[PDB]
């Protein structure tokens, strides 16, 4: 797992996201369906996103990238302990939302990237370890989820 150390740097990190969860949301989804188109497919409410511009402009989907991060964030302050957070998740993602693992790859991944773009400079090395680790150890957990149900895509 990660050491406390890791775990201090991985929430002093995400002090960073709550000053702006909104922004922040909103970066991560559009970096994750502008890199991965076949993700907005996965969105009913958002498939009518033809454009970058329509995307920044949509106050809906800012309130799902607030949903997003405001789940996200409870699971990284159980620092690892996070099974009743995470079943759930990792449940309605694999039987109702039908999300491959690999999207959460990319989301992982966008998050990464988000945080040095609104941060250059900030986001020191050792703070990218930890949220990585962090980032891996919940999609890891999940991957356990899905191998429980059997789910691919
Ligand atoms: C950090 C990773 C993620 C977190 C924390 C997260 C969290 C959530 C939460 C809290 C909800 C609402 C409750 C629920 O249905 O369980 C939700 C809904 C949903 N999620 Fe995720 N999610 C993540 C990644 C993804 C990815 C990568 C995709 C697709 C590429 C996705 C697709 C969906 C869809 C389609 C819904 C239903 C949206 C609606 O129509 O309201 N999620 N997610």
């Amino acid at each position: 797992g990660l050491s406390d150390g890791e775990w201090q740097q991985v929430l002093n990190v995400w002090g960073k996201v709550e000053a702006d969860i909104a922004g922040h949301g909103q970066e991560v989804l559009i970096r994750l369906f502008t890199g991965h188109p076949e993700t907005l497919e996965k969105f009913d409410k958002f498939k009518h996103l033809k454009t970058e511009a329509e995307m920044k402009a949509s106050e809906d989907l800012k309130k799902h990238g607030t949903v997003v991060l405001t789940a996200l964030g409870g699971i990284l302050k159980k620092k690892g302990h996070h099974e009743a957070e995470l079943k759930p998740l990792a449940q309605s993602h694999a039987t109702k939302h039908k999300i491959p693992i690999k999207y959460l790859e990319f989301i992982s991944d966008a998050i990464i990237h988000v945080l040095h773009s609104k941060h250059p400079g900030d986001f020191g090395a050792d703070a990218q370890g930890a949220m990585t680790k962090a980032l891996e150890l919940f999609r890891n957990d999940i991957a356990a989820k899905y191998k429980e149900l059997g789910f691919q895509g």
